[PDB]
């Protein structure tokens, strides 16, 4: 069967680059963190943040999306994502397609009609590994919940 964790490959949308994420389950929900830009680029601070003190912050290794649930058997729902590029919260829910490629809808709204939809790959073993994707220790990456 398809499940959400795993990594996959983002769309590029305006001045937001393809990047590579991470979900993963704790206490029964999904969360995701960033992993590097498909450019190689070096990761970079958490500027835009509204809260001073996590200026400092990288954005990758860190948790930008929380709190999804799933509903069915491959939907999400009830997340919510951070935006390193603005700043910015939004509510998230999540299809996934048989091969397990997301239909990633961000939105304003809860409900998730005044927002839109992009479509993230889901990498194989063998992507991953030739990528040479480093894969950050989880502990570690959910102290960054706050």
């Amino acid at each position: 069967t398809v499940e959400l964790p795993g990594i996959y490959q983002t769309q590029e949308f305006l001045y937001m680059k393809s990047s590579f994420v991470e979900f993963f389950e704790h206490n029964g929900k999904f969360y995701a963190y960033g992993i590097s830009d498909v450019d190689g680029s070096k990761a970079k601070k958490d500027k835009l943040n509204p809260n001073p003190k996590l200026r400092n912050r990288s954005d990758k290794g860190v948790v930008f999306l929380s709190d999804l649930i799933k509903v069915g058997k491959r939907s999400y729902k009830g997340g919510k994502a951070y935006n390193f590029y603005d700043g910015k919260t939004y509510y998230v829910r999540v299809a996934q397609n048989s091969n397990g490629d997301l239909e990633f809808t961000s939105s304003y709204d809860k409900w998730g009609y005044m927002g839109k939809t992009f479509t993230w790959k889901r990498l194989s073993d063998e992507e991953i590994k030739n990528l040479k994707l480093k894969r950050f220790n989880l502990d570690e990456v959910l102290k960054t919940i706050k």
